[PDB]
């Protein structure tokens, strides 16, 4: 279970999608989520 | 495209584990956000 600044480093862990090298604002983070699970709902 | 509030609406919309009878934290979408999209890679993987 994780706190708020555990959440964000989980997602950017997992969403393969964001900037590796480049620092990732909040929004921009939850952005490259929302595009990433539509992106997987409609492949599978 | 989405201010923060607009990006938990579009998760609340996007993740079907949220419950649908009651509030939920910022953190709470966030932990269930995490686990979907492990599920959804997890099936990927099949």
């Amino acid at each position: 279970l994780y706190d708020m600044n555990g959440c964000y480093s989980r997602l950017k862990e997992l969403v393969p999608t964001l900037p590796q090298n480049r620092k990732v604002s909040k929004v921009e983070i939850l952005q490259h989520v929302i595009d990433y699970i539509r992106d997987l709902q409609l492949e599978l």
